[PDB]
């Protein structure tokens, strides 16, 4: 079996990507934050503290017949964004872009922190790293790729992020048709669960490539690229303005500035971030100052190539029994 689901940005900066999954009998459709970076399928649902939800689509055990209530079970998450949310859990039927798993786990929120009630473009999250990190308890569950993995043609599924566009998650099959040149394929820890993977190092604009290990995970549920605070430095010197702002929460540059591309290592093979790509605009409406989309992930504790980076590739999550990541350009 394969799937293919268009995945949309939710505002004009990409802040992040809403893919529509159908969950239960008769199908409710939610729009889900496809999270490579964690591992539960959580939802909005009839159960979450009413004053918590504002505009979200929510999903009700109730009126689906294939809904089951996972005896017992437990979730509770907290992102590194220190957004959070816990619930109940239930097994149902979900379907994203024709692929169908049953008995998912579909993990039903009883409360969400503010972050998720103020954004009412995201229904839950779908998360894709190893189901090592999912937090069901007492009985851990599977993600929803894990569940699918036997099922499909082949056992990857991949992401195309647009910039300023819609993209694509396909689950069982690589579309020969979406990137350019060849797929270079780089190992994968998952030790601590993620896609952890070395990028071999880093140009800032026409600059020279500096040969460099760089450990970080493929994320396509952050925003933003966070990398070693000497690589960050090193690109924002080349902006005229740039500066780090501890009041803002990170580097800033002038919104009238031309932005440098970054380049990352994959392999012996190059992926380039285009300049426009790292442009997250006004600090706040009307600001002169905008917010950069390459920051530091000192303090953070792991570098993470999120969407800034993935945006400029396709990508193969191969979850085969040795699993290994993909890039491409597109």
């Amino acid at each position: 079996s394969t799937g293919s689901a268009t995945t949309t940005p939710i505002d004009s900066l990409d802040d992040a990507y809403i893919t529509p999954v159908q969950i239960g009998t008769p199908a409710q459709t939610l729009n889900l934050d496809f999270d490579t970076g964690s591992s539960d399928l959580w939802v909005f649902s009839s159960e979450t503290t009413a004053s918590e939800v504002d505009g979200q689509t929510i999903y009700t055990p109730s009126k689906s017949t294939t809904a089951k209530l996972l005896s017992g079970a437990t979730w509770s998450i907290s992102y590194g964004d220190g957004s959070s949310s816990s619930g109940d859990v239930y097994t149902d039927t979900v379907s994203v872009g024709g692929l169908t798993v049953t008995g998912q786990a579909v993990e039903s929120a009883k409360k969400v922190s503010s972050s998720f009630t103020e954004d009412s473009t995201i229904d839950g999250l779908l998360g894709l790293a190893f189901s090592t990190l999912n937090t069901v308890s007492p009985t851990q569950q599977k993600t929803f790729f894990d569940n699918a993995k036997a099922s499909l043609d082949s056992p990857v599924f991949t992401a195309d992020l647009g910039y300023h566009a819609p993209g694509t998650y396909n689950f069982g099959f690589i579309d020969t048709t979406a990137y350019t040149g060849s797929i270079t394929y780089t190992a994968v820890s998952t030790k601590q669960g993620f896609w952890e993977w070395t990028s071999t190092g880093y140009a800032v604009g026409s600059g020279t490539f500096k040969s460099t290990s760089i450990d970080g995970i493929a994320d396509t549920g952050t925003t933003l690229l966070y990398l070693p605070a000497t690589v960050v430095s090193a690109y924002w010197a080349q902006v005229s303005g740039a500066k780090s702002s501890s009041s803002v929460g990170g580097y800033v540059f002038p919104c009238s500035a031309t932005l440098p591309s970054f380049t990352f290592g994959v392999g012996s093979a190059r992926i380039v971030i285009p300049g426009d790509y790292i442009d997250f605009g006004p600090i706040s409406t009307g600001s002169s100052s905008c917010f950069g989309g390459i920051q530091s992930s000192a303090g953070i504790g792991i570098n993470i190539f999120g969407d800034v980076a993935l945006k400029a590739a396709f990508v193969v999550f191969n979850g085969a029994t040795t699993p290994t990541l993909g890039f491409a350009s597109k």
